[PDB]
């Protein structure tokens, strides 16, 4: 999978802004990991021209249709399942082969930080440490 | 807090490998965030020379005592609460969860606390993608 189409994430949380800015935050980590990410503005514009702005709609489109349009190897689907305040955010994701709809990868994360103090520095160190541990496990 | 002592993390999971190498993994992100930290090998050796190697013993020491030894402003305590894989027929799912708190080493006051629980399908493990997911989730927390 050289290239990834990231669709707007589904929001299954009570909070509107639960997904605000999230699609944008995926670009950098994915390029770092060696994937070509389809640029967001063009993707947004393509969906709009095709009469789709709603995330639920887009997540319902068959991956084969998406391939017809963009030529992406894969599609990244993200859903925020928790968002609210101690602030907690939880989300899950799957990477799907766009030609056959086969699942390529699946994962989820839930992260909490005491409302009393806010620091992505320390939060970043913690999640990084947890990901380091999984990378070294029996897989 | 500028200087941070990371003590050997507590393992509260059935898996003994649950914390292997974790102490080392905290150095880059902490320095990249601007804190000053000691190398894992240096910390481990100082505890050994002071008669301590067991993480539960260490997490029990009063922070003020730690400050007497290292001169650190704060102490970072990490606990792994889950580590393993649910072995199911069509796929196994690996889960790691940890919680942490940063405390002022002079008076024991808590300065920060957080936790993370991360899961991945075993059939198609991929640190890159798990990385981008946790990274996205932390970004959402940051902008709230």
């Amino acid at each position: 999978p050289a290239s990834i189409l990231v669709v707007p994430p589904l929001n299954e949380s009570p909070d509107v802004n639960g997904t605000w800015g999230m699609l944008a935050s995926t670009a950098a980590p994915l390029s770092e990991a060696g994937y070509y990410v389809f640029p967001a503005a063009v993707v947004e514009e393509t969906f709009k021209q095709n009469g789709m702005t709603n995330a639920a709609d887009i997540h319902a489109v068959r991956p084969e249709k998406l391939h017809q349009i963009f030529g992406n190897d894969a599609v990244l689907y993200i859903t925020v399942t928790e968002y609210g305040t101690v602030t907690t955010v939880s989300a899950k994701a799957r990477l799907v082969d766009s030609r056959n709809g086969k699942e390529l990868w699946s994962g989820s994360a839930s992260i909490r930080e005491g409302s009393n103090n806010s620091n992505s520095g320390l939060l970043g160190m913690l999640v990084s440490a947890v990901v380091n541990q999984i990378a070294n496990s029996l897989t």
